DNA sequence: AGCCGTAGCCTACGGCT
DNA sequence: AGCCGTAGCTACGGCT
């Protein structure tokens, strides 16, 4: 992948590592390809601090940039063999291009460690903003970035050997502890010669504090991921309701990524395809038409050829978003506005769960069956005070779109407690009795996110290299009419339960779900137990429903006060005539309406907008029957406001109606305890 | 790869020949794993008629379907061998799909032909429509075309031989002019158990061969443009891309593009917009991108998610009074949207943009000329019926390249303009500079149209390498922004320069062969023109397009001095009116008195009812009377275009003039005299 | 020793000094 | 000849 320059005199000579092929192709038209080589890379890289020496060696990548370098590496170094006295490591100015580049140093201080010492690694200044290298022309990188008489490059100096063993170890290895102390300590900082540790220290933070905060792990209050909430935000923009036509996933991702997520168009499509898989969501989301994929981990098909909508119940996250319930912000390029989180009229965080690897931490909260969840949250909003074993009353445990079964209770009372436990999910399978004294094994359930085609050929396996005996035919039978099916028959000899025994301990048939509950409280990463998370979303709603009252009494006062300027003009509307008549511009009119009939200036001007057929008596009627119910309404809101009961009150019916509508049966059986 | 199936008795099993990845997969989720089998093919396959036994025999695709089979080829085959005893052919119900089941068939004729006397080979028959296979789940594809109990195929049968071999012959063959003729003399009939082999294979190439000749490879004559090209154009229009706007992400320019009108791979889409917004490519360029959008060394653009665009100005002559009932439109793939026939297209684009395609028995290479010159030409040509093409050359001079460069004599120029065909010779801008001391060099400045500079350095190195050019020092390419083109060949002292040059022109790509195919879409057909018989549909393209934009202009004006009248009348007696509406219970009594009463139609009625108070102001009153005054002006003035044939001939005489004004520039492409 | 989920071509077709 | 232009691997954390 490397182009190489024309000179071979190395003072002179420098390669550019880039991030991405589409920047690897402009730069490499756009440099002076007399002195200057181009290696793109693909995009994030081999961490060798985490690294076996095996797999460092036969990375494709790691090896390109030995071999166009020359040196040698570790030992064997030999500094003036160096092709290029500059090493420029030229990344995108974001997130994912500092995490590059920490990647990069991280292998140059380990393994090349000499070329460093010798001044030859340097860090290019693109244009900084939210333009990536990608979306430059040739032209561009050129005098920005490339070219010497104007670039700015960065020299990376080392200036303490031991802070910066400790430094790489830290930031890069693999005790995630340390790491995370550091990201929580230096939160607030985040997002010519330059310091190795401090490149690192900055580069590192800024990275994984947006992974933590707008990546991977979903907001307390919506259960939502920022690409998922731009996907269900998007699709509102789009009008695609669920009464409304399908539309390609191509045009609905295309505009996603472009007015408020601007990444990869795959991390936005395969978001949106897990939405609208129901052995994935507990209560999909998206609505889809075509290929979505399958258990037996199946992609969906590429998004030229499917389309999507929303499901119903998304309804219910976005309901009243246009009410001032949540606060809006400018999306990555001030262009758009999107929303910082959805109303979410159900507990999604909790129905859906939520599974995310961020950076220091990572997130792993399991679906729940929405009846109980509101249950839940209805006794919460009776009760202050209550603990979670009475919580446990309404919210037995999680409930997989999978079903199956949950072995005991002891797992499920430990996760709900402390935000961790390990909660064992076991396969539904039956002992079928046959002639001949035969028997077989009958599989119609399995556990949350395994591969079932994968946990076959696991079977497959056990049952070729023998360690496992008296398997005689496995068969799936898995069909739209019986959904899961999968056939295991046993040879007349063998004994069917220690097969079927013996297959969950060794096989997926049997799999832990590892219960961490992690969202963002306030906008940063929190472990919290099943009472906090659903207080956090009781008070949610609360805010949502206190926001959309007083939005909804401004907008009954404004039209009041418009009606009440109507009336006026109607019962004398001779007079307003003939003022307006007698006007030579609409100013003056105006101040006459004014003047006269003691109108205020937005009175009078729904008075000139007023059209000639509203002066027809069933009009007047209109006018005044809407005026009366305004009044009523106006007396409604203000009683939810001014009596929090009768708000919370409020909250519970509205919660009520949505377990009615969409609540439905528990799928996974909870045995023992 | 393929994906078997688990039975190994070939009477029950099946193998299934799938168009695409996408459906691929699914029909691998979809089927039967005990005795179905899948094998995927990527898109079109080798044309076996067409290729040489060495290519046949290293093409993958057909060894796996060798493999697969289990039969052999021959000769060398047997059929007891077989692996499946049904072979299914399960493409889209599309053209390009019957092109894939038109390709598969001519392999299995020519190299396994046993296994269609077997009666071994089938059509699948998925639903029909514009829904594509790639485009079903995986049990719709199970419960409408793979499913034994409920699926209807096609089973291939071979009545005649000697039919046959001629018409595999025909329609596969290398030989262009019968299959063209072919296509004429059936092309009625296009785009409309046993099934005859024969019967297939002209049926469903006549549908593509037709599909890529009316609406994919050929420009129309009217608006120069593809179906490809018109869509782009008009979803920038529709998407409100005007240069005045901020630019738009590429990707959803094509998305949109794509699930409104074309129903193509984003690729095709998204390379031919990147096409129009290239300055070495379009005489007049068509798109406006922001990104890095390909170099004349061949490079591609960058993804479409990384790259904008928005409309030229002079894209917006093409599109200008679209929604006057200019042009027709028509249903879109799916009826669910509208698109253009054709593009009112107000600069003659077709030859001054150009256009090359490679169709289904005949191609077509145009190419681009200077707008200046051709507005001229259409001007002398609405003056004289009766012009030459050899006076039509007073005003165009020949080609006019982005390019700029060289062309040697007129006598290629004036053959592709009299019949439609002719070979133009196109050379780089060169000259020789002395270097110091006795030294000299060739520099580069101009490079002929569609010549790949990084090719042509690459193939001059290659020359030098190999000593096949003796006095060659140093080659560089100083291309520049600023500099422009600039390719520097160092000699070697004494050498000679112009010989060296002279043979890089024999040579090399740095002289090079325009060959002249003006083949277009004139009346829906395709038609090979001459450049008085291009002009001639341009200028009746634009009589047409400005003659209904004053028949539409004509009868909004009337309707608006209507409804005017009806305000006037309103103004005038308004205490009159006002009383009437307030006597009036309902919207509809007082629709009824209005007309009644003060002699109005139902419209005026309506519009009366709709006035706002603020109209009844002095300022709004007298613009009510100043609009109808202006409109009367305007409705007389578009009457003496519609009574007169020469008062239209002439206005589009005015706005062709415009244009030219506005957007001609100079010629770039020296015509030298030889 | 891997798994979860957001991130960073070949070919048809015609013509041609 | 071969070309033109519209088509059909890794990071990260935590379990095991
Ligand atoms: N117990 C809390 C602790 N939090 C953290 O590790 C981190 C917090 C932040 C953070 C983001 N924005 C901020 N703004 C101001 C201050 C801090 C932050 C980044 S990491 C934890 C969470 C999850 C698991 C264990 C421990
Ligand atoms: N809408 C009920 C109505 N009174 C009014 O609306 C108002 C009118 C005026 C006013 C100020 N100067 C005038 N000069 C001419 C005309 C009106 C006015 C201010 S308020 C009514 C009034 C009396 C009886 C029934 C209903
Ligand atoms: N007549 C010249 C000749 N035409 C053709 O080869 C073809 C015409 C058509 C066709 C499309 N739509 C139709 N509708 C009715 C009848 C025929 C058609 C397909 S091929 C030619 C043109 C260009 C070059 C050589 C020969
Ligand atoms: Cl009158
Ligand atoms: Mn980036
Ligand atoms: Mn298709």
């Amino acid at each position: 992948k490397l182009a190489d320059c024309s000179s071979k005199s190395p003072e002179e000579c420098e390669i550019f590592l880039v991030e991405g092929d589409s920047a690897g192709g402009s730069t490499k038209s756009g440099r002076d390809s007399r002195t200057q080589a181009i290696l793109p890379l693909r995009g994030k890289i081999l961490n060798v601090e985490k690294a076996r020496l095996d797999r460092i060696l036969n990375n494709n990548e790691i090896r390109q940039m030995i071999t166009a370098f020359g040196t040698g590496i570790g030992g064997d170094f030999d500094l003036a063999k160096a092709r290029y006295h500059k090493i420029v490591i030229m990344t995108d100015a974001d997130v994912d291009g500092a995490h590059i580049r920490t990647l990069l140093l991280t292998f140059f201080y380990r393994f090349m460690r000499p070329l460093i010492e010798a001044g030859y690694v340097y860090i290019a200044q693109p244009p900084t903003g939210y333009k990536g290298l990608g979306e430059m022309n040739a032209d561009q990188l050129w005098e920005t970035t490339m070219n010497p008489e104007h670039r700015a490059l960065l020299q990376v100096k080392l200036e303490d050997a031991i802070e910066a063993d400790q430094t790489f170890e830290m930031l890069m290895g693999d005790v995630v502890e340390n790491r995370r102390q550091f990201i929580e300590d230096n939160a607030v900082y985040a997002n010519n010669e330059r310091n190795i540790t401090s490149e690192m220290r900055e580069s590192f933070l800024d990275y994984a504090m947006s992974v933590i905060v707008a990546r991977a792990l979903p907001d307390v209050r919506d259960g939502l991921k920022p690409v998922h909430r731009r996907i269900l935000y998007g699709l509102n923009e789009q009008g695609m309701t669920p009464d409304k036509s399908y539309k390609k996933s191509a045009r609905i991702v295309g505009d996603v990524m472009g007015k408020y997520h601007p990444h990869g168009d795959s991390s936005i499509y395969e978001a949106m395809v897990r939405m609208a898989q129901d052995f994935s969501y507990r209560y999909p989301l998206v609505d889809g038409q075509g290929n979505f994929g399958s258990m037996d981990g199946d992609g969906a098909a590429a998004m030229r050829f499917t389309e999507a909508r929303m499901t119903k119940i998304t309804l219910e996250l976005l309901r009243d978003i246009n009410k001032d319930t949540i606060d809006f912000i400018d999306n990555y390029d001030g262009n758009e506005r999107e929303p910082s989180v959805l109303p979410a009229r159900f507990p999604n965080l909790l129905a859906n769960g939520a599974s995310g690897i961020a950076v220091g931490m990572a997130t792993n909260i399991p679906p729940h069956n929405l009846t109980e969840l509101i249950n839940g949250v209805l006794s919460l909003s009776k009760n202050p005070d209550i603990s979670i074993a009475e919580l446990m009353e309404d919210i037995e445990g999680p409930d997989f779109p999978t079903a199956g079964l949950i072995l005991g209770k002891s797992g499920i009372r430990r996760a709900y407690e402390t935000g961790r436990g390990s909660i064992q999910m076991r396969s539904r399978a039956v002992i079928e009795e046959r002639g001949g004294g035969r028997q077989r094994i009958v599989v119609t359930e399995i556990p949350f996110q395994v591969n079932k085609a994968r946990m076959i050929e696991k079977i497959a396996e056990l049952v070729r290299d023998k360690k496992i005996d008296g398997i005689t035919d496995l068969r799936d039978e898995t069909s739209l009419r019986t959904g899961v099916r999968v056939v295991i028959d046993v040879r007349k000899d063998a004994n069917a339960s220690v097969i079927l025994n013996n297959l969950y301990k060794q096989t997926p048939l049997q799999t832990s779900f590892g219960v961490n509950m992690i969202a963002l409280v306030n906008g940063r990463p929190k472990l919290i137990n099943l009472k906090e998370a659903l207080v956090h979303y009781l008070e949610h709603q609360k805010t949502v429903v206190r926001r959309r009252t007083q939005y909804n009494l401004r907008k009954a006062k404004d039209r009041a006060h418009i009606l009440e300027g109507l009336r006026i003009a109607l019962d004398h509307i001779d007079e307003i005539i003939s003022t307006i008549r007698e006007s030579d511009t609409d100013k003056v009119a105006m101040e006459s309406l004014q003047q006269r009939f003691k109108l205020s200036e937005k009175q009078a001007q729904a008075i000139l907008d007023m059209r000639l057929r509203r002066l027809t008596g069933l009009e007047r009627d209109k006018i005044e029957a809407e005026y009366n119910e305004l009044l009523n309404y106006i007396s409604e809101l203000e009683t939810i406001l001014a009596d929090e009961e009768v708000l919370l009150q409020l909250v519970r019916d509205e919660l009520t109606e949505i377990r009615d509508r969409f609540g439905d049966d528990r799928r996974t059986e909870i045995q023992l305890g």
